[PDB]
């Protein structure tokens, strides 16, 4: 399913993403939104054998297991179509888990690209929670 901005965000928040690791809901909604367009089921495969899943589009190198990426971890412990759900649940505890393994947000290009740095206050602007 394609979430709405602020409907991404009361989902993310829910999810405990407000601040986590220091990151702003916004930093989040504004992720997704260039990671995925917010669609829960946005799949992009790399050329290293492995794919990005989800609206927060969570790789398969290390943290999911979709079972065709040689050599990769699950650190997340979820198969990958869990982060294509239309409950982002799983999406927001494996990306915590991402931001929380020390490479931060730099773990998603589109963040790095069209996030950080910015106002992306801007994308929870209006929203309800
Ligand atoms: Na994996």
């Amino acid at each position: 399913k394609v979430f709405g901005r602020c409907e991404l965000a009361a989902a993310m928040k829910r999810h405990g993403l407000d601040n986590y690791r220091g990151y702003s809901l916004g930093n989040w909604v504004c992720a997704a939104k260039f990671e995925s367009n917010f669609n829960t089921q946005a799949t992009n495969r790399n050329t290293d054998g492995s794919t990005d899943y989800g609206i927060l589009q969570i790789n398969s190198r290390w943290w999911c297991n979709d079972g065709r990426t040689p050599g990769s971890r699950n650190l997340c412990n979820i198969p990958c179509s869990a982060l294509l759900s239309s409950d982002i649940t799983a999406s927001v505890n494996c990306a915590k888990k991402i931001v929380s393994d020390g490479n931060g947000m730099n773990a998603w290009v589109a963040w790095r690209n069209r996030c950080k740095g910015t106002d992306v206050q801007a994308w929870i602007r209006g929203c309800r929670l």
